[PDB]
Parts: structure tokens; C-alpha cells; sequence
DNA sequence: ACCGCTGCAAGGAATAGGATACTTGCGGGCTATATGGCGGCGAATACCC
């Protein structure tokens, strides 16, 4: 398994794809429509930025996940994953939560 | 006390011979698209509920 992967609990291949610089990714997001780490085409970042020209940043590449990474909370993030992983569920996101708590603390 | 003369250079036709500009291949010096191997296993999708 990737570190990276499941510490940032996202998919490789979108990883993959951000970290060779034929993406973006936002870093932020906030007050605007957008999430915490949605991925974006080329083209779609140039729309989003054009409707959105506002202060959301979106990077690509390494940066972005040096910043990524950068701006989290560890042990906050394990308390609210080990409240969801109380119940619902335990069939396969028990395995996947319990692995992720793991890396985390 | 004036002049036509001789004579002494300047520019044409025929030969030998070195200097010297020109040409060339190199030697080292440098930079920058596969196609007869399985087996196990675990993660990552697919699927149809």
C-alpha cells in the first residue's frame, strides 16, 4: 500500500496523475463550490477559475501535496475517525478505517 | 647661347623558379520501439443486488 495514499485517504491513481502534472488540485476550497480536495482537468480548472476568480487556490503537483499534507491535523483527524468507525460500518470499513487509524496514530 | 646629338631610363614580346595563399582529412576534445514463466496473494475495481 501507498503511505501517501491512504494517510491523504485518496485514490492512487488521482495521486498519480496530480504528482506528473496533468491535473490540479484544491487546497482549500472554502466559500465557493467547491471541496477540500476535489480534482480538476486542465480545462476544467480554467473555468473554475474563470466563475471563480476569487481567492480559492488550487495547485499542481508536488506542491500541492506538500501543502496538502501540510495543512492537516493528525490527531483530531484520528478522534473523528475513530467516532465514525463506532458503527456504520462494520463490513468493509471496518478494515479500511481500522488501517487508517492505524497509520494515523 | 642655342641645337641636334648620344645616351640613359620606361614600357612591349620570349623562358626558369621559389613563395605563399589555398584545400583537405584527421584526432583528439567535447556534450547528452517487445511480443517462449508460473504461482500466490493482496488491493483495486465490477457487478448486481
Amino acid at each position: 500500500p501507498s503511505r501517501i495514499g491512504l494517510l491523504l485517504d485518496m485514490p492512487l491513481r488521482d495521486i498519480e496523475r496530480v504528482l506528473y502534472f496533468e491535473s490540479y488540485v484544491v487546497i482549500e476550497g472554502g466559500m465557493t463550490n467547491l471541496e477540500r480536495q476535489q480534482i480538476l482537468t486542465e480545462e476544467q480548472y480554467l473555468d473554475a477559475l474563470e466563475e471563480f476568480g476569487d481567492e480559492f487556490d488550487a495547485k499542481m503537483g508536488a506542491e500541492a501535496i506538500q501543502a496538502l499534507l501540510k495543512s492537516m491535523d493528525l490527531e483530531q483527524e484520528c478522534e473523528q475517525l475513530r467516532e465514525e468507525l463506532n458503527e456504520t460500518n462494520s463490513e468493509t470499513k471496518r478494515k479500511k478505517l481500522t488501517k487508517r487509524i492505524k497509520l494515523l496514530e
